[PDB]
């Protein structure tokens, strides 16, 4: 049963978590048409998915050179970790979506546009999230139960959906990717602060759990950005999201590889979606 820690440490999922779990969530390959043409994504539904219940939803972006199938492929096997963690009660059941920034005019930088207009309404009109409808209003009203994250170029994607979709998304998990908007870490932090100001949101209404490896080249640009963000009044640094809203997990020895990054998700995802949640839980 999950309890917040104030400075959670890196810990890989046990080796057994990388093998198939008997209580396997169903993975559905979807195809949809949006502002970047016809594209696909995968939807992980938790074991025992019941469409007359409401589930948190976490959108997760691949890295450069990858696609919408990568994260659930033999090269990553994230679904096995998800399955084991949900079965063991470490992670509350949720829907995980793996889209792609490939195709048409789409890029890692501009993906948030298609995310808002096409991806959310397509996925969340078919599956049971906290969105009662998929109008802009219905999506905004369910933002506390929606998360976005991604690795490398997908980490960059994450920062851009953050600055552009605070109205729709409350939880962010940028993994090994920095925000490429500014000529200094202060410019970066200030852009995020301005986005938060514009949104009108309180510090209890958005959460960032960033992560990388101590030997991942992304650290070089992430770390200065994180330090600059720490100095903003908009962020209270701690992994205990009952108290604050910002943390940066750095895994000792880990390099730029999904073999490690999948474990950051195992560590970080259980921290999401408890603030203003609809269940009666003690964390």
């Amino acid at each position: 049963s999950f309890k917040y820690e104030s400075a959670v440490q890196y810990r890989p999922a046990p080796d057994s978590y990388l093998n198939p779990c008997p209580q396997a969530g169903r993975i559905v390959k979807e195809t949809y048409t949006g502002i970047n043409g016809t594209k696909s994504l995968n939807v992980y539904l938790p074991y025992g998915y019941d469409p007359n219940k409401k589930y948190n939803i976490f959108y997760l972006m691949h890295g450069g050179g990858e696609n919408e199938n990568t994260i659930f492929s033999n090269d990553v096997k994230l679904q096995n970790i998800l399955d084991h963690a949900i079965m063991n009660g470490e992670l509350e059941p949720l829907i995980v979506v793996t889209p792609t920034f490939n195709g048409g005019n789409c890029t890692a930088q501009n993906f948030y546009q298609e995310f808002r207009q096409n991806v959310i309404p397509f996925v969340e009109s078919k599956y049971s999230t906290y969105a009662e409808s998929t109008t802009p209003q219905g999506i905004a009203a369910s933002r506390m139960h929606r998360g976005f994250g991604g690795f490398s170029m997908g980490g960059l994607t994450t920062w851009y959906v953050m600055v552009n979709c605070l109205d729709y998304v409350a939880y962010f998990m940028p993994l090994s990717g920095d925000y490429w908007y500014g000529n200094s870490p202060q410019d970066k932090a200030n852009s995020i602060a301005e986005a938060i100001n514009r949104s009108g949101l309180s510090k209890r209404e958005y959460f960032v759990f960033a992560a990388t490896g101590s030997e991942d080249i992304a650290y070089a640009n992430m770390n200065p950005q994180i330090e600059a963000m720490k100095a903003l009044p908009h962020f209270d640094y701690t992994s205990d999201f009952s108290k604050g809203n910002f943390y940066f997990l750095v895994a000792p020895g880990a390099t730029h590889w999904w073999g490690y990054v999948r474990h950051y998700i195992y560590d970080a995802l259980p921290y999401f979606f408890h603030e203003l949640e609809h269940h009666h839980h003690h964390h």
